Order: C-alpha cells, then structure tokens, then sequence
C-alpha cells in the first residue's frame, strides 16, 4: 500500500501467534513491542529515546508478519508505551518515504 | 525525493536562520528539536516518548524549510536527542510511506 501521513501509520502485524497493532516508525533504528510473551532465548539490553531509557528483551530471527509481508529479525520487548516497527523490518517489507 | 529506509532518513532543514538535520519520522506525531534559538512567544508543554517525558517550548505557526519544501505549523523545542519531524510537517510536503 501507499499510506498518507494525516493519521498515525499502524498496521496489523503477526507475532508469536498473537495479532498486535503497530506503528510505522521511520525514526526508530529497531523494532520494539510492549511488553508480550515470546518463546525463546534473549538478551537484555537498555535503548534511549525521547525521555531517556528503558530495558528491554532482545529477540533475534524473530518472524513478524507486517501487513501481509513477512520479515525476520530482532525485536525488542519492553516498556515501550506503542509498539513500533523500526527500519531493520521496514527495510525487509521494501517501504519507502516518498515526497 | 523516494527515500529508503537502509540509513536513518536525514534531511537538511533550515528553520530560524540556521541550518540543521533532522530525521524524517513517521513515528512522531509532532516536530521536535534540539535547544535552539527562536524568535517569539512560546508556551510550556510536556510531551511522552520511550523513555518517560520532556519539558519542551511549543512555538506555532513557525516556517521550516524541508529538503527544499515550505512548511509552517507547530514546533516543539526542548532536549531531544534527535531533531524530529513529525507528522504534523511531513504531511504538509507531500509524505508518504509506500511498500
Ligand atoms: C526519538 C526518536 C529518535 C526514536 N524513537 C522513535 C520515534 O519515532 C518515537 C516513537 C514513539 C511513539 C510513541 C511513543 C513512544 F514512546 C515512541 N516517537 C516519539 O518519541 O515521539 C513523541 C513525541 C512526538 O510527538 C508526539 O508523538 C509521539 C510522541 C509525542 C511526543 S524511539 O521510540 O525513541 C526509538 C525507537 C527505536 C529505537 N531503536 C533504537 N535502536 C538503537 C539506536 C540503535 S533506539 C530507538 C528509539
């Protein structure tokens, strides 16, 4: 799809079995999930943003379904207050910023 | 311009008199930047983002000149990592996300 910018831009994603609602994030280098129920080994480790940090899971070649594509790789979980797809998935959907 | 999402999506601004880069992101709401110097009247906010909360100063009706294209609307300037535009801009230069 194209998607205008009048609206947040969320989508539907798959994840560990489970439907989640997530934002479109050009300005985010990874991919962060609040807090759910992943199988599988992690890492921790602690990312900033606006406010300062948060600690967060790290997931590696986690499969995440975006809108109908699929894409493979890491995911952080944790106290993110939305979830948000950063480009290390946006890049595997093949989305572009266009203007 | 079509932009792919493999780099942080960098634009030159030039807002105030003063020329800057800011990261062109759809995650965001509204336009946020670093401590700068602006002319004008400007009212406290707080605004939320991963990590907790920030004081910022709300200017409104502020021209920004981005990648060669005129924008004016409300700009939010307090301690950001990152000079963000925000939807609030990059609807009005024509964005859009495609994939
Ligand atoms: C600050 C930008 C630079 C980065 N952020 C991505 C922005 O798009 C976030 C998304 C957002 C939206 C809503 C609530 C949130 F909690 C967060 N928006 C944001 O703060 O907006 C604020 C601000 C704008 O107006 C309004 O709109 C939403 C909210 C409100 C006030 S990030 O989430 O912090 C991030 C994400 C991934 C990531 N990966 C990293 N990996 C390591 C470096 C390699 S670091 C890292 C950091």
């Amino acid at each position: 799809p194209q998607i205008t910018l009048w609206q947040r831009p969320l989508v539907t994603i798959k994840i560990g079995g489970q439907l989640k609602e997530a934002l479109l994030d050009t300005g985010a280098d990874d991919t962060v999930l609040e807090e759910m129920n992943l199988p599988g080994r992690w890492k921790p480790k602690m990312i900033g943003g606006i406010g300062g940090f948060i600690k967060v899971r790290q997931y590696d070649q986690i499969l995440i379904e975006i809108c109908g594509h699929k894409a493979i790789g890491t995911v952080l979980v944790g106290p993110t207050p939305v979830n948000i797809i950063g480009r290390n998935l946006l890049t595997q959907i093949g989305c572009t910023l266009n203007f």
